[PDB]
């Protein structure tokens, strides 16, 4: 079996991407944030504190003839940006782009933090990291991908995120028409539960490539590209007027700047992030100071190849016995 679903930026900045997901019988369609950096499928629901729901579409398990309460099961998660959510668990039928899993754990929010409430376009998350990170207690649950793996034509899913435009998540097959040249595969460590790999280095604009190992995670659920302070300083040093602002919380630059591209290495291959991808607009409405899309990972504890990087590539998440990551230009 295979599945294919269109993923869409939630706003003009590509702050995140939502993908429609069918839950329950009859189908309830929710727009979820597919997140290769986490492993919970959780949804706004009929159980969510009323004051914490504002515009999201909710999952009502009492209206699904296939929903079953997973007795005694709870969940609670906190994300790298300080947001959090928690609740109870049902199992139900979940379909993505024509691909169906029966008995998928659907984590029903009783509580969400303000940032989720404030984001009316995101109805929940669909985690695609390794099931070892799933927060369900006392019995950990498997991800949608993990549940579907055995039935897929090939044990893979691919992320093809768009720059200011729709893109695609495919399950079970590689669309050879969706990229240019070849896919370069690179090793993955699952030891922290992530799609963790090592980039072979970087270049800034038309500058020479620096060979250097950068360990980080492929994370569709993170907006920006977070890299070591040395790398990030080397990048922003090529932008006149750019500076790291404590008050704003990162590198800012004059909105009148033309940004250089950023290249990262995948083995001997190179992915070029166009400079326009690195512009995340005014720090506040009407400001002429713009927020940069490449930021320091210092104090995160890990480097994060988020959407800024991934959207410049066709990315294969290979869930074979020994998982690997593949990157192609597009």
């Amino acid at each position: 079996s295979t599945g294919s679903a269109t993923t869409t930026p939630i706003d003009s900045l590509d702050d995140a991407y939502i993908t429609p997901v069918q839950i329950g019988t009859p189908a309830q369609t929710l727009n979820l944030d597919f997140d290769t950096g986490s492993s919970d499928l959780w949804v706004f629901s009929s159980e969510t504190t009323a004051s914490e729901v504002d515009g999201q579409t909710i999952y009502t398990p009492s209206k699904s003839t296939t929903a079953k309460l997973l007795s005694g099961a709870t969940w609670s998660i906190s994300y790298g940006d300080g947001s959090s959510s928690s609740g109870d668990v049902y199992t139900d039928t979940v379909s993505v782009g024509g691909l169906t899993v029966t008995g998928q754990a659907v984590e029903s929010a009783k509580k969400v933090s303000s940032s989720f409430t404030e984001d009316s376009t995101i109805d929940g998350l669909l985690g695609l990291a390794f099931s070892t990170l799933n927060t369900v207690s006392p019995t950990q649950q498997k991800t949608f991908f993990d549940n579907a793996k055995a039935s897929l034509d090939s044990p893979v899913f691919t992320a093809d995120l768009g720059y200011h435009a729709p893109g695609t998540y495919n399950f079970g097959f590689i669309d050879t028409t969706a990229y240019t040249g070849s896919i370069t595969y690179t090793a993955v460590s699952t030891k922290q539960g992530f799609w963790e790999w090592t980039s072979t280095g970087y270049a800034v604009g038309s500058g020479t490539f620096k060979s250097t190992s950068i360990d980080g995670i492929a994370d569709t659920g993170t907006t920006l590209l977070y890299l070591p302070a040395t790398v990030v300083s080397a990048y922003w040093a090529q932008v006149s007027g750019a500076k790291s602002s404590s008050s704003v919380g990162g590198y800012v630059f004059p909105c009148s700047a033309t940004l250089p591209s950023f290249t990262f290495g995948v083995g001997s291959a190179r992915i070029v992030i166009p400079g326009d991808y690195i512009d995340f607009g005014p720090i506040s409405t009407g400001s002429s100071s713009c927020f940069g899309g490449i930021q320091s990972s210092a104090g995160i504890g890990i480097n994060i190849f988020g959407d800024v990087a991934l959207k410049a590539a066709f990315v294969v998440f290979n869930g074979a016995t020994t998982p690997t990551l593949g990157f192609a230009s597009k």
